[PDB]
């Protein structure tokens, strides 16, 4: 009836055991994992030595593939992986680490900022599923923040202030804060800003949460300076240690998160060493606006 | 009339009593205040009903002018910064007087850059020792959405160099020279540099290095820009907030 | 699974086996309230809760009832004793704890009463006190009040000796808000109250609470006094209060 | 969104919009709902898809649990409809009489809150009667006559009406009659109202037959259509009532069909009479 | 001459001296009027007990002078004590009922004469059980058609607090069966056979059966089915127990109320 | 002169003196040194006159220049602290002893000072209190003063920490007459005085004197506080005072 | 403490005490004096635990040498908490309480106070009656008083049980139930009133033949249990009745054994013997 789950942080995060992700799930098991995703927001599976196909098959229990187009500087040519998965590694087509100053790596440094995946899309992602294929031993922890806990801890005046606010999300905002400011020219059209609610409501349990993300570069109804200051304050509030779970990677871990309830980021790592990390993304169902 | 100092935070900040800033300082008083600034980096004076000229006269004990700077609301200041870090010779002391206090928000927060430096692991210390940052108003304003400037403006705000690790002239303690004005590290790519600056700013502004100052009427707070960062928290723009700053010019560069 | 450890000779229970993030069962609500009747003060460690969760916990026990408030809390008092229907339970949740000072102290007014001699007990049995914010603020140095403030803070009557509605133990109804005994001259009455307060807050009747992050302390204003000890106002402190309205008066 | 109230009947009953009962209330919202209960005596909320915990949590704004929802459904422990000759169902049928909740308790109930979880489509309307308006409409002579009268309330009396008249000694003590004023006064707005209830089987200072006949006349008077609001249930309705100002009853329903209704009861905060 | 006093029933009768014996045709007209109007009001009838009964006996036999004492007076022509055994049984008449419905063959006509009028209350109310039956919806009529009620004095007195009965009293007051819906033998109109004496429906549990009866009583005693009669001295009111219910309202027990009833026995059972 | 110590920190009982007789210079010298050391001196069986009591007092300096006074004495105080030059010694002679209550208690302000932590010593060092009869009578409930009285009872300044002119020991200058600290806000200063008073009058710093007929007790106001405990006011209590005027101010 | 006398000669109803709480020195002294005067005390609505009941009893002395406490189980229930079999060993022995007796009169130092608490009331029968042995003594004539003054009875459980049929005892039982001596006429240590020491356990007068002694005890018991000397207690839930075994007899009237009767007794050990032995 229930799968084995141990909670890893005071507010959220469950560790799951007893499931082999190389193999199909039963209807009951898929139902259990999704309820755990609703409750815990982040799930940690150890020792899941899976193929790209096995990983995506697992993800497809929970919806459909998110269309990857408009998500990277993909050159419209080709890259490393053959399957459905998003390549979130530090490797080129080469199979070995990207150059310190390449346009691909510099864009990938965006992942070091606190973000919710595909928040730059009119329908943002539901679940993201990350598999560790080669572990970089010098840094690159992945950190998760509970946006519902963060929301709850705000005072009434803040909650009343932010309730109806709308943010503009774009890859140009997140990469822009890192100094990556030149886009040509269908990129400016491909990364055209989308609207998202600052405060969102989960469809299952109806918990309210802060929809924070590096992609959010302004609040619609405010001046750019004031809006950004507010977002900075909310981001500082929401990423305090009491709302954060730090994941230390082991080989063949799978960590999956609900983008609708969380932010995440990768910490600085040594770029000269391989880091083979591969993501499956489940498309969102409904927009926030 | 005996100067008494009580330490307000684990690592820094001193509360000073027995001085009347309306009255000129004696040689011993000037020496003690500057010595406390060396030690505590931030000093808090309560109950100082002082004019603009008294504030400056107090300030001028410690050097020259960079009368007062208007930091009243009558927004870059909300970012963690060190004053005039975008100048080739950056500011020494800043002295802030509260003439009208905003009752809703507007705390001034102070971060100890020396304690922050010390808490770093020896590898990080070694990584950063010789690193140099570019500081400009264009960078700090840029964070708040001001990213385009004319050729006349580009020269007035032309970036200057400062070392990431500075050393205090008096006690020789090392400290992180962080500021919102710092937009890149000279020997690193813009994104890699800004990420390191982010990590250092995050580390250096944890609660264990931070003193939060809650304002009272006629409060004077003074700080060493060479040893600290500071920021003002969001305040109700509708209500008058009258804060007046005296600034002591720097007496040496960092590079 | 509720377990209570007694913390002081006369009173105070440390409660384990409850997660206050979750709604109480009717049985748990009954157990908690009976423990409040018995111990008068309950300490709950490790309760990392929200304002809403705190209030929800409180509302099992009844209904809902800055600088001047904080300062007055440094004097021995019982909450809202200046109201004709005074407070039942108060609840304090430690969100940010000041490391220097700010212990909260509690005194068992039932034990204080019991320790009085037979003649003192007979002397004070029918006495009535006048309670007002003007008296407690007076002690802090604010003696002058405008004509509309005088109505705003019009003194209320309270029995000096009250009886608990559940176990019917008598206790001394002492409070910084009490500034007069009705049947006595002003100075004699205040001297009697001063001696009663000194008696009632001897270390044998006092529990000292040294705060830990996420503590929740709930106390019965009908059986106790409390005070906060001196602390450095320049340090961060974040203590969140909930108060349950009184369900009965002491006089008319 | 803030609270709006719409009048549903000449003298009483309000329909409330703008409140989500899945969410904890602010102090202001608790105040507004209570004042509205004082004025309207019965409040109707539509579209409140709530859990038991959420229902109780809403209820606890207004006091304490009466000595954990009360199961006023027609269902057994297995979740299926009770048999029509089962002792549980025969007691539940007591709600079909005009009553005020816990009037057999020395300190009787304040608020009752009833949530429709599964609606029976064949009957089972809940009717409410305004005991204040009913009192006011009496002539001066009747008001003077009844002013100081006291009733005896017990489960033995309401269940007696329905055929259960023989009680063991344990039961006679467990259901020992309590005293209640016949004319009560609301603690907030001071309006007088008839404290009528099926649990009332006697007036203290009168013969049992003369008392019951007087009670029958007051009940007939107080439950004329002019003082009565008829509630037709929709799924996830919540109707809450002040037992201190009203009577209520459930109309006959089809016992073969499920009727899942769940009550939260706030304990009384003051007696009507000493004992 | 008959003047109709209410929407569905009740006739006021003029030009008849109840002191004088009735002709064959007058006995027929009065009875046909009772068939139609269910209740008849006679004004100014200063009649003796023997004269009252003589009028009654035109319509059948006495139910086992021969008049029923429905007064508030004791054996000495004086108002009864408020707490006395007889008065507390008289109070049974304050409940809506049909006369002798607890007898296996229930009463036909009842004839009440006003000898001394209590001026403080004590109106007699009548309810038309035919109009009441008619106003019910089709689904209800279907439900109630074949139902059978248990009638006993133990039930009506039970309501007023007399629940404890001896083995000997339990035989004297043994419940009788009566149809819930009865058909008048003359005009064939269906009517609700409601009564305070009815305490059970045969095929149902006591509580559910009693709840059904309450709903029926509530429906049937709405003001639209009820005629209120205010008493004048030497009034006589007669009713068909087979088509009606009646009750007396609260009266001042300190003041005399001398009312005398003549009961014609039933000529048919309902079961 | 033989001296017996009566409390852990202070108080000496003196035998070998007959106060009906003039003191020799040596006797006067030994008594004053004993006053410096013990702060309070107890002399049993001195059946003396007013004139003899004053003559005895006058060895130690000069004379200092109602119901309310007796009531004020129930509060912890140092005599004449509301005067710009406050009392040196006070002397109390027991002519008629009330059997019910009326113990006189003494608190050692030097021992009280010593036992404070370094932070508090640093905090208080240069603080200055305002002392006035309006403050002490305030605590008894008399808060309203005409401008005539406000001049008569004009507050005077005293050091919170004073130093004894002979042995140089620091001590807490506490008194019921002190109602404000000059450099602090009114409530915060009063709260600080309250904490210091509570600290200084703990049992470890207190000598309780139980009166015996013809006792004389002399105390140094510069080193102590004192108070009288409650007694039955309808019984006679004849306690005669002599006061030696101060010989040095604390500030200005 | 308020006391209302409930019978001509004795019995007091007590108001003002909550027996869930410790007594003060004054409260304990008042209760004991009330016991000296009224011999039987009735308390209503005392919803107490075993520990609380015993704590109340311990005010007046020490304990006498299903429940798991100091209390004597005088219920009709077995270990399982259900009514005993009507033919069982324990029940037939408990029926002993239906005879007029004074508690522990078969011990060399007999009981002081007994305190009985009603936890589950039997609805059919089970009244507890009490007889005033002092009033009974007073009403005897001068000659009878003179005759009995120095008589001594033998008390044993073998005698009380013998009268209900159990006449056969082994050597072991005969030693466990070895008869003890008690004065027939006893004196109260406080007010010095003489009273008849009657009991179902008394089966012999020492100086007389068994038949003549038993006939004399019968005459005294008949005299002493006349309605004028007897108070009848009808039980209510959480009643507590306390009696002085030194001045009274008591008995329980027959009760419906198929229904639970949960009655719990605390017994205070005697503080003085009646004979030196
Ligand atoms: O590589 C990492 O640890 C960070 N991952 C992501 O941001 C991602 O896959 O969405
Ligand atoms: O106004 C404030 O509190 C912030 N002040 C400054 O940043 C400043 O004057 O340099
Ligand atoms: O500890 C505190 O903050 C003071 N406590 C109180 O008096 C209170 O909150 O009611
Ligand atoms: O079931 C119904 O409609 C009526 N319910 C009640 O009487 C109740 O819950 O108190
Ligand atoms: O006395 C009355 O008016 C009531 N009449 C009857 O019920 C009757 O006599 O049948
Ligand atoms: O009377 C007493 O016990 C003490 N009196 C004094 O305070 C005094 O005379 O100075
Ligand atoms: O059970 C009873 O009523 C009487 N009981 C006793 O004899 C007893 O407990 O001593
Ligand atoms: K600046
Ligand atoms: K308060
Ligand atoms: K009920
Ligand atoms: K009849
Ligand atoms: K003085
Ligand atoms: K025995
Ligand atoms: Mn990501
Ligand atoms: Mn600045
Ligand atoms: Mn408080
Ligand atoms: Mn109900
Ligand atoms: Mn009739
Ligand atoms: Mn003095
Ligand atoms: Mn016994």
């Amino acid at each position: 009836m229930t799968i084995a789950i141990r909670q890893l942080q005071t507010h959220f995060v469950g560790q799951v055991s007893g499931l082999d992700l190389r193999k199909p799930l039963t209807p009951g098991e898929a139902r259990e994992v999704e309820s755990a995703m609703d409750k815990y927001a982040v799930l940690v599976f150890h020792d899941q030595d899976i193929t790209d196909e096995q990983q995506m098959a697992f993800a497809l229990n929970f919806g459909q593939r998110e269309d990857a187009r408009g998500g990277t500087v993909t050159k419209e040519k080709d890259y490393r992986l053959q399957s459905g998965l998003n390549d979130v590694s530090n490797l080129g087509k080469d199979g070995k680490p990207l150059a310190k100053d390449s346009r691909t790596h510099l864009f990938n440094l965006g992942n070091c900022l606190w973000h919710s995946d595909s928040s730059f899309r009119p329908i943002p992602a539901k679940f993201s599923l990350l598999s560790a294929r080669v572990v970089n031993p010098t840094g690159g922890n992945t950190e998760f923040a509970d946006m519902r806990a963060a929301y709850d801890a705000l005072d009434d005046e803040t909650k009343a202030e932010i309730e109806d606010l709308v943010c503009e999300h774009s890859l140009m905002y997140s990469r822009g804060s890192l100094g990556f400011t030149e886009y040509t020219d269908e990129e400016k059209q491909m990364f055209k800003p989308v609207l998202q609610r600052l405060v969102r409501t989960h469809p299952v349990h109806r918990r309210k949460s802060l929809y924070l993300s590096s992609h959010a570069g302004k609040i619609a109804s405010m001046s750019v300076p004031e809006g950004r200051l507010l977002l900075r304050d909310l981001n500082e509030h929401a990423t305090q240690p009491e709302f954060v779970y730090v994941h230390k990677w082991k080989l063949h871990d799978l960590v999956m998160w609900d983008n609708r309830q969380t932010m995440h980021r990768v910490r600085r790592y040594d770029q000269s060493q391989p880091r083979d990390m591969r993501r499956a993304t489940v498309a969102g169902t409904e927009p926030t606006v």
